[PDB]
């Protein structure tokens, strides 16, 4: 049986897109035949996102030899075991040519596995090599995480405003979180809502504002970073 | 039970039932090629004399299904220098192994776990002795597996202090320095000095998980007994006992030996059997018949508020006989950066695709202590190595290290009591003192306060508390109200004040 396939290695030019590299195996044990890659999505953190990112975080710390033997150690034991020298599923593909392909129609900003396998001439009867896999990540749809839709808003009482907007129907990777700025004439207030609240709500109420004519803007952030800003909220309070 | 002379595992979960009732294994153990066919544990498991191999075990998650009371490995043989060996684990996802006490012989090897969490929220210092001969490639990058303990302990882990975690919800737990040297059990009763690990009851030698010296009936022991005798370097066995154990079918196939107290295969080299097979080797009268580099290693800890110790390895190039080692230390100044940021605000977001040097001098050996400390300073530490020429060439360059001392415990805590005073739109202004010596710093505050319960919380910042010396509540419902705060230092929170009461009037 041939060795797994070497130097696996890959990339992500577009979303949507995967390229992978490798080499051929260190033993072929015959003349060589093809590789098998096959790929797996892992899901979207379900464990991050019971993450409230607006709460509390820690503090970023900062801002003459023989040991082949340790192989020699193992192939001597398999020589002689044997007697002598004589969530998600796999999508698979099969290599025809070359140590290089690339995987297409991918979900955006999603993590996957890839698995490649190589294969000689008696691989066909034998089997083939076992997998070398990696992990990549899609690239991100740039803005694909701004906001789907215009904002709307109301009133609310203590001279509250509830601000409602939808949230993106698809992310780059999660909703984490949104960021609210908002003020009376100039827009000095920044919030931080939750996807919690967001859940709960759709949406958040701003509380015990001061009177005024009031504007806002809100940004999400995706797992791909910050979003785009809304649109301008327009609201205002009160005197009497 | 006592299993051996020596384990072999491979392919098959259900052969791994073999240790149902195996407690202590005497002789190696490996753990071969298992991929599932299930829940299998096996808490008797508590020794392992010699070492440990865990070889491309796909399908296993986390140890801790299998050995969560396996707490001493003793090492006294060793794979190639090492005790433990992990290799191409390609689902193991952390340690678990959450008993683990010590390691007292061998190195550590852990290699191309490429999922393999909770890598360095380990002190293996506090485990195991040579860690700068550990080996820790190709794992699951920690930058990136982020992970966690809950929120447990938490101590200077080279030049950072950082919570220490086997698993999400197990922390590297240990005892407290009132016992020293000396082990504990849960409670941190301290265990008798021939114990380790864990103990049924405090300082008694029957209450052993194991024994560091020697076992015998029961009992955990310095040394065997004249009529006893050392058996694999960790229990005694009577004189009879090792004269019926039968060695491997060879051709040179015999009884074991006595030597030293020690019993034995065969005799040790120098030495060799009486010519009567004999239980006793007899010694062999002839041949028996057939400038410096930098120092190495620079590690460095604090056991104690004003104390550092740091531990080295031997430069790499003598250059000559070696003569002693110079240390130079110098305070580091705090961080001009940290001061000014608003940490009460700032949170980043993720994204994915001045003092004076002091210097003395060792004579022999690699270890040192140093004392009269800023109890949580950072230090530079510059380390020079000095062969006998390095006093006409001059001497090696520096390895070095960063290392922080122990905090000073509750010195962040609120020296004296909170003030407070009404302020309009039903509104409250808090004054209350800074501590007087921070564990390095103080980055703000937290303010628990509310009227039957304290519901509502508030991050003070260091510059707003030195611009108003407090903080002002605004817009507070009528009613009686209670309050406190809580400091953040750069060794954590520290302790909240005593309950603060207020009111404010609606009118």
């Amino acid at each position: 049986v041939p060795s797994i396939p070497l130097d696996v290695l890959s990339a992500s030019n577009s979303s949507s897109q995967l390229i992978v590299k490798w080499n051929p195996p260190s033993l072929p044990n015959g003349n060589l035949s093809y590789y098998i890659v096959r790929w797996q999505r892992q899901p979207q953190d379900g464990y991050l996102y019971r993450h409230n990112y607006c709460s509390k975080d820690k503090i970023p710390i900062r801002k003459e030899k023989e040991e082949a033997e340790y192989r020699k150690v193992f192939e001597n034991f398999l020589h002689n075991s044997i007697f002598v020298p004589r969530e998600y599923p796999f999508f698979e593909s099969r290599v025809d040519n070359k140590e290089r392909t690339v995987i297409s129609n991918l979900r955006p900003f999603t993590l996957y596995r890839i698995d490649i396998h190589s294969c000689n001439h008696e691989a066909e009867k034998l089997g083939c090599s076992a997998s070398n896999f990696v992990f990549a990540r899609t690239m991100p749809a740039e803005g694909a995480d701004d906001i789907p839709g215009p904002v709307t808003w109301e009133p609310r009482p203590e001279n509250s405003i509830f601000l409602k907007w939808p949230e993106p129907e698809n992310p780059n990777g999660l909703i984490l979180m949104y960021e609210i700025k908002y003020g009376s004439q100039v827009e000095d207030q920044r919030e931080c809502v939750s996807r919690q609240e967001y859940r709960k709500y759709g949406g958040a109420k701003l509380n015990r504002l001061n009177p005024g004519n009031y504007t806002a803007r809100i940004q999400a952030t995706s797992l791909s970073g910050n979003g785009s800003w809304t649109d301008p909220v327009f609201f205002y309070v009160q005197a009497k």
